[PDB]
């Protein structure tokens, strides 16, 4: 059983959630976590959707080494904040101290790009999309979560290098709304897909996009996925250039990177999960349906307990055949209450009950994890009915978190309400002159990490503003609002 | 083109090939490689088919830290690991080490899940990257400081299951360098000198590179027994008479080295020769006769004929994709896609298109065969068995002309020059195995390769006696020895 609230004491409660759940195991390398094979099969099912479909698209799978060369990582920068980076440094091999330090990766730019300005050699090269599937680290010495911010982390960064600005820009905005697919079709989380700010958009490109998803329990945004358009930054950097077929002059092409990581599990366990644990969305979930006999006792008999085990694997076996992820839990050791505790600690969406009574009536009670609802179902009904009841479970989870969201999304135009709702955990749709500046005394004239933060420009604005009357919601700021945007406490 | 010969320059050869066929680009930091796609679609169909295997038996995926602590790695009981020592300008209250393989990660773990008897067993794997900081030379795909792997890690209650595990895996590997790359192996135990120190006994899978004529290890599946839980305490309670019983242990691997000893084995001078069931384009279809004169809505009909073909084949499972680019004569496509290793190339013309025919070419045998187009979906994957039939066939002749078995010194040294393996009565001492290796060099000594499971004959205890002179003893076991990577 779980013993902390995701009310009263969040960070204990997600622990307990992690551990007792069986997704992750604590080491002594601070800031990197165990992924058991609990949670590494909801990647798996994220990481083999999203393949596919970039793969579909026609990106292609390709593997850049792990160690990044100093000269490599220092590369035409020439500004001094640029050159003290937070990556973890390989000094030495063994005993023997190494000539030249090499970083750890922390992303791939830097060992990618050198080598599409190799491979592009004339314009018939064009475009190249890439992805890998690696492993990242990012050595910082604040707070770490696990799932939600780590040292090491899995992810998948995808480089793309067009002709034309056109092509880059559609792909930026294919790739995000697959991302957005990854989060509310597989996930059942809402997302709010939007532009960053000059701010807090990527130094290194035009623009970034993204999909920002909401923690209810401390009212906080967090940045699901990122989509970036590089424009000419990198490829002016890198001199990834082609010669132009009809003008015949030097051009630089326009690239694109992308990425997402276990950070989505992070997410599913901080919206969907509950005070009994994990509370798993059926498209993803390792095991969708268990069976737990029950009714046995001591004076059951035995070659009945049988009796009842056998009709309980006919169902199982009938589910698998069916489709459905399902085991039965025929252990004799551990009682059917105890079954009940465990099962829905590892959040498995389904329950089945099945007793000798509805044994004797063609039937059996399924239980919904996420709601607890139980429903009695003729046995010849079962192919017919579970795979709907697994679509309805997935669909209340979804809208159960998108009316949170939307509830807690405040639209104002008054810098008052805008303090008011940052502190009863709303995240805020207000004008925005979009300006930098006006962005910093935002995030310190709102803190009581307490200050509010830009999280996106959302796509879809909550209205239409008006050049001519609107502005900005900060009352010393006076400029024109340029757009609405979407502030809160930002994980 | 290729600028060199496979038998007169090997590892010129050899970086020709990786870089000419696009497997490889080469990067600034020594000794790690850059996968470019094409090789790594073939290290993704090995990882996947070996998953669902390991799957199908029960095993479960896991994924543990890239680092491993000073504390940990220590626990095992020099290494040139690569050691972390800054973050930024800060340097770190305790380096902390890149995993070259992660026992003294897992370990620990599983002691504590092993809480009792009913825990048992606990099978993982995982697919990562691993690091092992040599300064001796590396080379793409076989000996790299950086590799993807996968590790499997298991942990029974007793040593019979573990066993067994041990050759299920084994057997796996087997069918990996077989089945998918058309490569024979010789299964078989190492020597006490060579085994997995860890470990009570390594199996391995060899394979034999002609060319070069050395042999190589290929993969390997120990039986780790209980050195490693009692090093890590890795116990459960009996339950009946409640004694704390330490578990039996296996670990088993397999790495990138299966693609270099596929191009080490199939290539030839003309590039890449890919085995069909790993190939990731496996027919290429090149559109043919197209002159000066050819008008357009004539090269419109040739390419949508083309198309439809391809994705006939696409539909029926065969992974085919057509080379439509203008600006490439068919010429150049027919080098292009040799370097690359295609197994099968189509070329069709007008002259095609009219007699509702194509022609197929074999990469391995430039062998051409004319297909009527209704016949496609039923002549187009025999071919593409025959192809790996033929390629392994090959390979098994060409390693069975290298095993050379003998019972005398003399002769065994004439083998060893001759770029054989060979087959010995040995008597399995270290010191021993430690002197036919000094007395074969003027590394080019003469190493234990395995104990093969498949005996040539019977080492008669009464008659045979150990290969070398100056070992007196009774031969335990015929072993296959050669020279290695
Ligand atoms: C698990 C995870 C995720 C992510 N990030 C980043 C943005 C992004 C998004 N969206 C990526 C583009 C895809 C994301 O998920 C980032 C991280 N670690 C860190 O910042 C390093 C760290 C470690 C300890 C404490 C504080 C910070 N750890
Ligand atoms: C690509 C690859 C493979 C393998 N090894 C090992 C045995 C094994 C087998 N069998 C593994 C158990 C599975 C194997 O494949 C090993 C390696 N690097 C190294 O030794 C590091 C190194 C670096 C530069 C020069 C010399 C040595 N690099
Ligand atoms: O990592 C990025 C940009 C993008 N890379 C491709 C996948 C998607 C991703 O958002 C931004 N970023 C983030 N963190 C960093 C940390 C360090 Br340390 C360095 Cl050197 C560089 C970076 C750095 O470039
Ligand atoms: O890595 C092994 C044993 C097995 N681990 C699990 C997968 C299969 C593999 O053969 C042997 N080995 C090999 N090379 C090593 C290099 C270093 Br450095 C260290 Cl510390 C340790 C080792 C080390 O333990
Ligand atoms: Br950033
Ligand atoms: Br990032
Ligand atoms: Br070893
Ligand atoms: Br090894
Ligand atoms: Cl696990
Ligand atoms: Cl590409
Ligand atoms: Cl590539
Ligand atoms: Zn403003
Ligand atoms: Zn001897």
């Amino acid at each position: 059983g779980l013993e902390a609230t995701k009310e009263d004491n969040l960070p204990d409660w997600y622990s307990q959630v992690i551990t007792k759940g069986e997704m992750i195991e604590y080491y002594d390398v601070s800031g990197c976590y165990i992924l058991r094979h609990w949670s590494f099969a909801i990647w798996k099912a994220i990481r083999n959707w999203f393949d596919a479909e970039i793969t579909r698209l026609g990106v292609k799978e390709c593997y850049f080494p792990i160690f990044v060369s100093r000269a490599a990582l220092e590369r035409e920068k020439t500004h001094i904040a640029d050159f003290a980076p937070e990556v973890a440094w390989v000094t030495k091999s063994g005993d023997s101290e190494l000539a030249e330090p090499i970083a750890v990766r922390p992303t791939s730019e830097t060992v990618m790009y050198p080598a599409y300005a190799k491979w592009i050699q004339s314009y018939r090269d064009l475009p190249i999309r890439l992805n890998q599937w690696n492993n990242v680290v990012r050595w910082e010495f604040k707070h770490p979560q696990p799932f939600l911010r780590t040292r090491e982390f899995l992810w998948q960064e995808g480089h793309t290098a067009f002709a034309t600005q056109k092509e880059a820009d559609e792909e930026v905005l294919t790739i995000l709304d697959l991302y957005a697919k990854v989060y509310t079709d597989l996930l059942a989380i809402p997302v709010v897909k939007g532009r960053k700010t000059e701010k807090e958009k990527f130094a290194g490109g035009d623009y970034t996009t993204t999909v920002e998803a909401y923690i209810s329990a401390s009212g906080r945004a967090i940045q699901g996925a990122t989509s970036h358009h590089l424009g000419q930054n990198f490829s002016r950097m890198f001199d990834i250039v082609y010669e132009h077929p009809e003008t015949k002059e030097k051009e630089y092409v326009f690239q694109n990177s992308w990425g997402i990581t276990t950070r989505t599990i992070g997410v599913m366990i901080m919206v969907h999960a509950d005070n009994q644990g994990l509370v798993l969305p059926p498209r993803v979930a390792c095991i969708q349906v268990v069976i737990v006999p029950c009714g046995i006792t001591a004076t059951t008999t035995d070659d009945e307990r049988r009796r009842l085990y056998e009709s309980c694997r006919e169902l199982e076996q009938t589910f698998v055949k069916a489709g459905i992820r399902c085991e039965g839990d025929y252990r004799d050791n551990y009682s059917p209450g105890w079954k009940y505790n465990h099962w829905e600690l590892k959040g498995v969406p389904v329950r089945i009950e099945l007793g000798f009574k509805d044994l004797q009536n063609d039937q059996f009670v399924a239980v919904r994890r996420d709601n607890g609802a139980k429903q009695t179902i003729k046995r010849a009904q079962a192919t017919v009915e579970m795979p709907k009841l697994l679509e309805t479970i997935h669909t209340s989870m979804y809208e159960r978190a998108e009316r949170d969201l939307q509830s807690h999304t405040k639209l104002t135009k008054q810098w008052a309400e805008f303090l008011q709702f940052l502190e009863t955990k709303n995240i805020i749709m207000a004008p925005f002159c979009g300006e930098i500046s006006c962005e910093d005394r935002i995030k310190a004239e709102s803190a009581r990490a307490m200050g509010a933060k830009s999280l996106c420009i959302p796509f879809e604005q909550p209205a239409k503003i008006d050049p001519k009357v609107d502005k900005c919601v900060h009352p010393a700021c006076g400029r024109v609002a340029k757009f609405y945007t979407l502030f809160g406490r930002s994980y």
